[PDB]
């Protein structure tokens, strides 16, 4: 059975820590951004070239794009529409790669020589992604760009490793987090929060570098925690961070979850303690990211958190009540019908 009360406490603690609260980011603006980002992305993935090299089921691509646009628009609240759009395309490419089963070995034998010679990469995903990267990179300085480039390369290796469905050898304590950082896009996310149009990479080098180091772990551990419910009974999902802790550290799922919450909460506290008294705009970007990111998890049907809300909807517990109130806040500004922005479907644009 699912740890409903323990889960509730940790989630409410998490939201109190980050100061989860209302923003000046309206529903009308949200919808403007969502539609803008979706429209440009939809037209991108509907081009014949992208349609033929990116082997993905149409319905899944449609669902992945909607999940990603939502994540971007809701978390990168301070960037321009163009920026949210271009990042939506990139993060949609990354999410889509988890659909491939194909062994990367054959397509990576000449990776370096082709890269050094400027020849198109054999692996189709790299062909599309590297060709489109400039559209994402033009929004950033060299330092941030380098971070985006590295994290995406790491991500490619992460997916490669996951094709093995390996949680690590019992006793291999360093494996779980090593893998989570590989597939996390922590430095991609962290650095993409600072467009050169709103921030000076050099004047803020220290705080930006610090945001990356701290945000990397906050972002992945929070996703792990929020995803813990939808993955609890999913016999298909076999190698999550928590599940790998169980196998690699030889501990109970309960202890693995304890470890996760401890790290998540501590990360939340230090996040605040370090950026409260720092450049205002920076703390603002970080603050809105954390809140949007959480909102997105509570509102996206993928994580099915509404099932938890609908279960403890009438309990008199302080936690359950604190949670429902938070959830209602989220739903208040986040719950948006896909028909208000995500249209027409990519497939239709593809036929045209």
């Amino acid at each position: 059975n699912f740890p409903t009360e323990y889960f509730l406490n940790t989630t409410v603690r998490l939201l109190e820590y980050i100061r989860y609260r209302d923003s000046n980011y309206t529903r009308e603006e949200r919808i403007e951004n969502l539609h803008y980002a979706y429209n440009k992305a939809a037209h991108h993935f509907a081009q014949p070239r992208q349609q033929q090299l990116l082997k993905v089921d149409p319905k899944r691509l449609q669902a992945s794009l909607q999940t990603i646009v939502g994540m971007v628009v809701y978390s990168w609240a301070k960037v321009s529409k163009e920026c949210m759009a271009d990042l939506s395309i990139h993060y949609t490419y990354t999410l889509v790669l988890d659909d491939s089963k194909d062994d990367p070995y054959p397509t990576m034998v000449n990776y370096f020589d082709d890269l050094q010679a400027g020849r198109e990469q054999a692996h189709p995903w790299w062909a599309l992604v590297n060709e489109h990267f400039p559209n994402v990179l033009r929004h950033f300085g060299p330092f941030c760009s380098l971070n985006l480039i590295r994290s995406t390369l790491d991500f490619f290796e992460g997916c490669w490793i996951e094709q093995y469905n390996f949680g690590g050898f019992p006793g291999s304590h360093d494996y779980p987090q090593f893998l989570r950082r590989m597939n996390g896009l922590g430095h991609c996310v962290g650095a993409s929060l600072w467009p050169k149009e709103q921030f000076n990479e050099r004047s803020l080098f220290l705080e930006i570098t610090s945001a990356i180091a701290q945000m990397e772990n906050w972002m992945v551990w929070v996703n792990d925690l929020m995803s813990f419910y939808k993955e609890f009974d999913d016999e298909r999902d076999q190698i999550s961070l928590v599940k790998n802790y169980v196998v690699s550290d030889e501990i109970s799922l309960h202890e693995a979850l304890e470890k996760l919450t401890q790290d998540t909460l501590h990360s939340s506290k230090q996040m605040v303690a370090v950026f409260s008294d720092k450049d205002p705009q920076v703390m603002d970007t970080i603050e809105c990211f954390m809140h949007g990111y959480v909102t997105w998890h509570l509102c996206d049907r993928k994580y099915r958190l509404s099932e938890i809300y609908e279960k403890v909807k009438e309990e008199k517990t302080e936690d359950a009540q604190k949670f429902c109130k938070f959830y209602e806040q989220a739903a208040n500004v986040g719950a948006v019908s896909p028909s208000e922005w995500a249209y027409p479907p990519v497939a239709q644009l593809a036929n045209v």
